[PDB]
């Protein structure tokens, strides 16, 4: 199903740095919040649509793939979208 | 077993900072490497004395119990201890 701990811990080693608090740094306005994404996530507000983002990236977002494991992808996604999907940031 | 992945991201997210290479920024020859441990570290090079050291914290270094959960810390434990057994640092 969802490792959300290991989730929570590549989120923590890799996702952190720019989007601490659910937040982003780069892009101000494309945080990890459920409504953003339903505005700029590219494939809608899904667990589909977030693996896709963090396997290729998307413009000063880099791509995850080669450097994280499917498991590695798949639990950050899955903790990302729960974060989101409960309002826990 | 613990699993080797969750050990990498636990890594990363909370020992790179001071451990970053198998190294130690803080105390320079207090290393992760297995002769630097079989010397410095109480209870010598082996899963447990890490372990232990990890939940306990060690002077300077914090004590992880509260932050880290036994699978975590079991993960992290075993990521180590294979780093420093195969020389891989
Ligand atoms: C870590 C592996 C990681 C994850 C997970 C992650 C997720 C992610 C999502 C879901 C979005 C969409 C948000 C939205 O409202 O559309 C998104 C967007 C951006 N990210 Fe990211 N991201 C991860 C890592 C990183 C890192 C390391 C940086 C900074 C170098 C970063 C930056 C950005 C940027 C910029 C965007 C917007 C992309 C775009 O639409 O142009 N992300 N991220
Ligand atoms: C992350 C959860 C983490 C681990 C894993 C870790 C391991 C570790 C070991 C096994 C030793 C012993 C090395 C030896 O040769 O004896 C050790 C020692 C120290 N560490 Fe550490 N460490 C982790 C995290 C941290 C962090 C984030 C810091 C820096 C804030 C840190 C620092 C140190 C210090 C100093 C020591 C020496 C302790 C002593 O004997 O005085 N560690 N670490």
């Amino acid at each position: 199903s969802a490792d959300l701990a290991l989730g929570k811990q590549t989120f923590e080693a890799n996702c952190a740095a720019c989007h601490a608090g659910g937040n982003n740094s780069v892009i101000p306005d494309h945080t990890l919040r459920k409504a953003a994404m339903e505005q700029f996530l590219q494939g809608g507000f899904n667990l589909e649509a977030i693996t896709y983002q963090v396997e290729n990236g998307k413009g000063a977002m880099p791509a995850w793939s080669g450097t994280l494991d499917d498991d590695e992808i798949a639990a950050v996604a899955a903790y990302v979208y729960d974060q989101a999907s409960g309002d826990k940031w």
